[PDB]
């Protein structure tokens, strides 16, 4: 086990990692910017250093961070999420200097950082990807047969031009033929090549992601899935585990496939495969996050596995003790992101300082946060104040516990998402389990709350 | 299910009950004093009424509380712990005016409020008790005779007792006779009844208590035991569940016995049977609490049974769904009481106001509290700020999780028990599981800490 770990992050994730380290008996090193001389993660760590020439350079200068790790005797670095966590050069640099990066191998970070390569990698492992043409369509005849085979509606886009000319949606073969001719000609006019690409169109989809965890000996398990469909500006707001969509058969089916693909790429540490999902539970891979995710706690509540602590154990060379049949999914868990932002003004960040601050607690309630009275929301960093997490044996009780926790969470000095999240918990469709990635668009009544 | 419930208490137990009620969809009513116009429990409640001519009249004037319940349409009253929770006159009055008292029947409260009768109830059920007098002593001669028969050292206890007053240890018959008048006089002073009991004095005992829960149709179960040995002057500081003393076989044996006694008296709601254990680990009943206890959360962590919510359901006439073989004991839970008191100055209350306040959170951490920056520790009410509760699969990780949570719980403006609790968590005897009611006397180094 490591004697000392440097946490190359801030805020709630820095505190989550520090707590795991403290429980393991590991000495911690925090880094911060001088604008945050008072941060919670700075007070929780055993030692803390201000580095960086501006608030973001503090966490994004890989060379400075690795030299500090060397200077203070840190044997490993946890990158948290965001910043450098999926930066292959940071991880390679750690390894090149003899510091363990707590995460997958830098070669894997690099491979799965490119969206297309990662889809190809997954296609070859057996994980479903969104069907479409294999590259450029030969001609409209091939377009008609591929579309018929994958099912309408389908999407057409030019291969050239980075989307300077847009997408066309076709609901039948007549529309496909017309759209093909028109997209071809627009692309000739705009980019001098008519070549087009086609893919199945997943309308009104859900966001479902699978969690994996592997040690350095090839033992890889999954920990089920999370439904993160309720989001704004591709920004997740509410996350649940397990999904209400999948059956246990479907969960183990898709789960063992992501386990196979991870085993084939030599994945270890924690990672997530994000999918889009239809009404019937068909899933299509879209991307892999090669790091811990913000919403990892809902998976921890239903499986009882401490993911962050396992990351550290795995990076130090321990075996993942469990096997896939030791993993059980017990109850339902919901996470709500309490952000300092104003949902009635475009989720603009509410910059300022926390005045009243009461954190709820109780049976089945978990809080991840780095906030107190006087915590300052700056424009330089993300607007997350806290993650409110709930567990219950039944879906409806989880909803009620979450509603009740939110209704007692007092934060003043800044606008937050809490009133919105309360309205979601009270909404019949959400309670019914009926929501997609367009939920917010489709339920504007949840923005109706009083000053 | 009740539509509305009045919570006849304050502070963290009131918030605990309000949360159970909110989750069940019940409207809540808080009561409070003018010195607490901003208390947490009043902000959490759907309605709140200022009553009382002083800080205690608010919660002890049974007549005022029941009338207000009627004025406002509360169908039921939850008494919390302390104040009137074990006041049979309060409970009777609720019943005579048509308000459901959330707790056992008032005749049971009265029956079990007398230490002699409670001990006879337990003897008649087969529950082991401490050898001693056959109920209340007629006079000092019966005491000198019975003491001879059971062997010194012996103990005198007030039967109407509660706490340390009216109790004396006698190492010989010389000491016993002076102590008989001294204890009798102290018992009259403190409780208005001098009735004394004699039993045999167990030096260095552990404090082990069993939790029961029964519905109004006679289904009664136990939820295992708690070791609350680490205490001072009849104030528990650290409570664990399950004990490390008992095997699974002993836990189901003593548990089924207290279930038997409870059924024999028609017990329903929640209650606790307190035991002392001797040097050889044998258990002896000493008293019963006819109410929710402060440390109930640790039992909820290891069984998953929400005791306060089941109290409310039972009071409304629900059947207790579980049977005894449904109840499992999973892992270990530790609760620490975070009090505004100075352990270096005799645990004198630290009167003042909270300035800095950061509540820790994470995997396996639960916090019960009613405090924020500016919460006032007054001389009128107990000094509890928060209960910190942790769960872990293994005893050593529970200890590490609690130590690590305590090391991050920041409170300024008053002295607290936190530095003392951290030392206890680092102490080898505690980590090894060797602690008795004399732990603190026997471990003075845990009182050596900075500031």
């Amino acid at each position: 086990m490591f004697k000392k770990v440097l946490v190359a992050n801030r805020g709630e994730i820095a505190c989550r990692v520090i707590r795991a380290c403290k429980e393991l008996g590991i000495q911690t090193v925090a880094i911060y910017n001088e604008i945050e001389s008072t941060a919670r993660h700075v007070k929780m760590a055993d030692e803390a250093y201000m580095i960086g020439v501006n608030p973001l350079d503090t966490y994004l200068n890989a060379e400075r961070i690795v030299d500090l790790a060397l200077e203070v005797g840190a044997e490993a670095i946890h990158p948290g999420y965001g910043f450098l966590a999926e930066n292959e050069h940071f991880a390679r640099l750690c390894e090149e200097k003899g510091i363990t990066f707590i995460g997958p191998h830098w070669k894997v970070i690099e491979l799965m950082g490119d969206k297309a390569r990662s889809k190809e990698v997954m296609k070859r492992a057996g994980v479903p990807t969104v069907p479409g043409s294999d590259g450029i369509l030969k001609d409209v005849e091939e377009a008609k047969r591929i579309a018929k085979e994958i099912g309408y509606p389908v999407l057409l886009k030019a291969s050239a031009g980075g989307g300077g000319r847009g997408i066309r949606i076709s609901r039948n073969e007549e529309e496909l033929v017309r759209n093909y001719e028109n997209a071809y000609n627009e692309a000739v006019k705009a980019f001098g090549r008519g070549d087009l690409l086609l893919e199945k169109y997943i309308e009104n989809p859900k966001h479902i992601e699978f969690q994996v965890l592997g040690d350095k000996y090839g033992n890889v398990i999954h920990l089920g899935e999370r439904d993160c469909s309720i989001q704004r500006r591709n920004q997740k707001l509410v996350e649940i585990a397990p999904s209400l969509l999948l059956t246990p058969e479907q969960r183990e089916y898709y789960g063992s496939l992501v386990v196979k693909a991870a085993k084939e790429i030599g994945y270890y540490s924690a990672g997530t495969m994000e999918f889009i999902a239809d009404e019937k539970g068909n899933l299509y891979f879209i991307e892999m996050n090669t790091r811990i995710q913000v919403e990892h706690p809902v998976t921890e509540m239903i499986t009882g596995v401490d993911i962050v602590k396992w990351q550290i154990r795995i990076a130090a060379g321990e075996r993942l003790r469990y096997s896939q049949e030791d993993i059980r999914f017990n109850g339902y868990s919901i996470e709500c992101r309490i952000n300092a932002e104003d949902p009635k003004k475009g989720f603009a960040p509410s910059i300022g300082t926390i005045e009243r601050y009461y954190v709820p607690g109780g049976f089945g309630i978990r809080v991840e946060h780095a906030s107190s009275k006087g915590y300052e929301i700056t424009p330089y960093y993300d607007s997350l104040i806290a993650k409110l997490i709930v567990w219950a044996p039944l879906w409806e009780v989880a909803v009620d516990r979450m509603r009740s926790a939110l209704e007692t969470y007092e934060i003043s000095g800044v606008k937050t998402t809490i009133p919105l999240l309360i309205n979601i918990m009270k909404d019949k469709d959400f309670r019914d389990g009926k929501f997609t990635t367009r939920y917010l668009e489709e339920h504007p009544h949840v923005f109706d709350y009083a000053e």
